[PDB]
């Protein structure tokens, strides 16, 4: 019963985490497949609903 989030140009891990109400520790703990050192445009990831 979770939720997802679409990563578009201008959005980042920490950034998206802010509004989402989460932190990098979580974003990276959920979607470790993508590191903050380099993100791809238009990438759908999981977030705390």
């Amino acid at each position: 019963m979770g939720c997802t989030y679409t990563i578009q140009p201008g959005d980042t891990f920490w950034a998206i985490a802010q509004r989402r109400g989460t932190t990098v520790d979580v974003i990276q703990s959920l979607n470790p497949g993508v590191n903050p050192a380099r993100l791809q445009v238009g990438q759908v990831i999981n977030v705390p609903c």
